[PDB]
């Protein structure tokens, strides 16, 4: 990804986004409770704690493009992978509008607390304006999506979350783009089938773990990769996806019977309209983050990337034997023989692709049982149960997230989900969190689940329905 051209608002007619300024985060009740380094992301340019140019890092991920068309590779890389997906039968029919704008199996009602984009944002309208989860009515969207077209600008805002101590002070935080209301609509209809799809089916069949929920996923996983892992990291991913990939995408999408027309969607993500606070900007490449199926896209086009590094790298490869999931960036792999990660990340680079060893490694190791992690989660078969496994989020974490809120008035729900997570360590350290929970008041004031009913549910989980 690559920003072509960049100007002030003003001389295009845009009016100034008005973004926050300040952190919603502060230290929660439990924050001198733990120990934690994080802090929250620098979200202004003059932050004291800055140790360089703000500005600068955020874009800086957009590290260029690499010009080419798909290769031989490529071909046989998406081929593999369309074969997969055709065993799903994926519906290219668009969904019905009511499905994909309130909810439906599959796929999320779109969520009403999101920024609704240009121009409702510079007009003062939000999405409750618009949509009601009570009425279902969609007389008020008709009207703006006539009104206000498709193809709109993305509006630029700083992700504001807890980050290491290194990025808030070399000023690396995220950016994340607000789709207009309208193309969030559009692409949920074009797609919603897709994604339904997408998410009723984590595996290796959609090599995809979007949607999924790890209590339940985690013990399919050993399953599902019988092989030598492979794993291993991006060093952004998005903004390093180069136009080829979409190429790709769209390719695999008409593979799967999308009609020209209805991939012209891949492009609106591909060559992108920016309106940054007072800033106006084009972007040739990169996926941009947070728009309307970015998750999903990430996760098939990273199907695409390995398959092609493993065919560009060892010729004599059986992709048949080949296994993978992917949730955008992160990926878990396995192949009955061993591979050499670190091939595949030279590979990758003449690609425009900056992957690393997994886990901030130092060198690409041996990928275990042990040692593998997927969504920051390590594996752990049950002591008692063999068969099933534990996701265990390690306690650093859960500590780093419970010094911090954006919102005191939902601490019962925040320490509640932050247990639903710690109780994977065991039953020693679930204990510990508890007691260091309760060594505050407000500790004291919340219903906290006992270890034993965790551990009841989650073994009574795996008696209904699917996977
Ligand atoms: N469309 C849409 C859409 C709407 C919102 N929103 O705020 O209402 C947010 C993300 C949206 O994109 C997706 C819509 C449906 C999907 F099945 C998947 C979408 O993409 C994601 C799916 C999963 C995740 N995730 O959990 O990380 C992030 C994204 C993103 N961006």
């Amino acid at each position: 990804g690559e920003i072509e051209f960049i100007e002030s608002s003003k001389d295009a007619g845009f009016p100034v986004i008005n973004t926050p300024s300040k952190t919603k985060l502060e230290p929660s009740v439990f924050h001198q409770v733990f120990e934690g380094n994080k802090e929250p992301a620098v979200l202004r340019s003059g932050d004291p704690r800055l140790k360089a140019n703000f500005e600068e890092a955020i874009f800086s991920k957009y590290i260029g493009n690499v010009n080419t068309h798909v290769d031989e590779y490529m071909l046989e890389a998406v081929d593999h992978y369309a074969g997969q997906l055709a065993t799903l039968d994926i519906s290219t029919e668009p969904m019905k509008l009511e499905d994909a704008v309130y909810g439906t199996e599959g796929l999320e009602a779109l969520d009403l607390t999101t920024s609704a984009g240009y121009p409702y944002v510079a007009l003062g309208i939000k999405k409750r304006d618009i949509l009601s989860k009570k009425t279902k009515d969609l007389t008020k969207l008709k009207e703006c999506m006539d009104k206000y077209g498709l193809n709109l600008p993305m509006v630029t805002y700083v992700k504001d979350e807890l980050r290491s101590i290194e990025k808030v002070a070399k000023g690396k935080s995220r950016l994340i783009e607000a789709s207009s209301l309208n193309d969030s609509v559009a692409m949920r209809q074009t797609f919603g089938n897709l994604y339904k799809t997408f998410h009723l089916n984590p595996g290796v069949v959609t090599g995809s773990a979007v949607g999924c929920d790890p209590d339940l996923f985690w013990s399919k996983i050993p399953v599902m990769l019988d092989g030598h892992l492979i794993a291993f990291d991006y060093s952004g991913y998005d903004a390093s996806l180069s136009p080829v990939w979409f190429a790709c995408l769209k390719m695999i999408l008409e593979k799967l019977g999308y009609t020209h027309k209805e991939t012209n969607y891949i492009d609106y993500l591909c060559n992108s309209h920016h309106l940054y606070r007072d800033k106006h900007y084009f972007v040739r490449g990169g996926m941009p983050s947070g728009c309307s199926g970015t998750s999903i896209f990430n996760s098939m086009i990273n199907n695409i990337i390995i398959r092609t590094l493993m065919l560009k790298v060892y010729k004599g490869i059986d992709l048949d034997q080949f296994r993978m999931i992917a949730y955008g960036d992160d990926v878990i792999a396995s192949y009955p023989w061993p591979i050499d990660a670190s091939l595949l990340a030279e590979a990758g680079k003449g690609y425009g692709l900056i992957m690393t060893p997994a886990d901030k490694g130092e060198c690409f190791n041996e990928v275990t049982w042990t040692n593998v992690t997927f969504l920051k989660r390590y594996f752990r078969a049950d002591e008692q149960y063999p068969f099933l496994v534990h996701p265990v989020m390690p306690m650093k974490d859960i500590h780093e997230s419970i010094r911090w809120t954006k919102d005191p008035k939902n601490t019962q729900d925040h320490v509640r989900s932050l247990c639903l997570l710690a109780w994977h360590n065991g039953e020693h350290e679930y204990e510990e969190f508890i007691r260091k929970i309760r060594s505050v008041p407000v500790g004291r004031c919340l219903t906290l689940p006992a270890f034993s009913t965790l551990r009841r549910k989650w073994l009574d989980s795996f008696h209904h329905h699917h996977h």
